[PDB]
């Protein structure tokens, strides 16, 4: 497992490469998108 782990790394592209799309990405990407700069 890695999708969520991608978001841990604070890289939008990590979720993109890892997580498929249309939920898998969303959960991951939403984290970064509300945790990582330049979003937070």
């Amino acid at each position: 497992d890695a999708c969520e782990q991608a978001a841990i790394q604070c890289v939008e592209s990590a979720c993109e490469s890892l997580c498929t799309e249309g939920e898998d990405r969303t959960g991951c990407y939403m984290y970064i998108y509300s945790n990582c700069p330049p979003y937070v």
